[PDB]
RNA sequence: UACUCCGCGCCCCGGAGGACUGAGGGGGAGACGGGUUCCGCGGCGCCUGCAUCUGGCCGCGGGUGACUCGGGCCUAAGCGGC
């Protein structure tokens, strides 16, 4: 039926309080949990594009913000895609389909 | 110093990303010692102080070619015989 979400996650907020030597894997787990909360599902599959974006600065200094693209797919699962944006000014959740 | 995503599973394999050993090497080869640990196929009963679909583990088959490389010859420090 084509239900697609658009959302941004603050990655620097999700690694507050954790050692910097494990920033990127912690960010991956935070992305998965937040997506499960947003899509009301339990099976989240991340595209390697978001993985590349998350690791683009090494293991310590993750990018500050990321804009995601969630498309829902009695066996429902969410597929997440990275969307590249020029700026995050005045960007909020959009619900399409 | 260290893993992550997807196929597929933190540990096997593949692709993509991120790192490390840093030419007195966690590289490439020999002497001594070990003695089949080497290779292919199959497997997880034991072991692989977590797991295992992995393995120097278990089963079945294979594998080392010299006129020119080394030993066999010479003699050293020595040893033996007379
Ligand atoms: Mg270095
Ligand atoms: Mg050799
Ligand atoms: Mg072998
Ligand atoms: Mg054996
Ligand atoms: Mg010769
Ligand atoms: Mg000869
Ligand atoms: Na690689």
């Amino acid at each position: 039926m084509g239900i697609v979400y658009e959302h941004t996650i603050r990655l620097n907020k999700a690694v507050r309080g954790k050692p910097s030597k494990k920033a990127a894997p912690i960010a991956i787990r935070a992305i998965r949990a937040q997506v499960e909360k947003l899509a009301k599902v339990e099976d989240v599959r991340l595209d390697p594009s978001v993985n590349v974006f998350v690791w683009s600065r090494g293991i310590r200094h993750v990018p500050r913000r990321i804009r995601l693209e969630v498309r829902l797919e009695e066996h429902k699962f969410a597929y997440v895609i990275n969307k590249d944006v020029e700026n995050f000014k005045h960007l909020t959740t959009e619900k399409k389909g």
